[PDB]
DNA sequence: GCTTAAAATAACAATAC
DNA sequence: GTATTGTTATTTTAAGC
């Protein structure tokens, strides 16, 4: 059912399409489902995968459970470092792994 | 044809409520 | 006691030499 993707790629996009200075793993989980349906099929595991590549790449701080989190309520912040590491490149897929 | 790196995936673990 | 997230580590895949 389609091989897969790089995850930290459509990452950067939910971290760059949210300039706001703001994002949540849960919110993530539902903007990559909400643009790819066989991803929220199969779901073999987009917790860490998603998380992984979330935060494997940005490095940035996020918030565990919280006073405000009845399901998937969760907050994730990164700093102006994603956008830099960015910017110097040119959105390369890969760099020669 | 082989190895190396990075990407992708999976499992656990820790905290918080 | 339960639930949500976070962290780590392992695996797998694909491309680099």
């Amino acid at each position: 059912v389609k091989p897969p993707y790089s995850y930290i790629a459509l990452i950067t996009m939910a971290i760059l399409q949210s300039p706001q200075k703001k994002l949540t793993l849960s919110g993530i989980c539902e903007f990559i489902s909400n643009r790819f349906p066989y991803y929220r099929e199969k779901f073999p595991a987009w917790q860490n995968s998603i998380r992984h590549n979330l935060s494997l790449n940005d490095c940035f701080v996020k918030i565990p459970r919280e006073p405000g989190n009845p399901g998937k309520g969760n907050y994730w912040t990164l700093d102006p470092q994603s956008e830099d590491m960015f910017d110097n490149g040119s959105f390369l897929r890969r760099r020669k792994r």
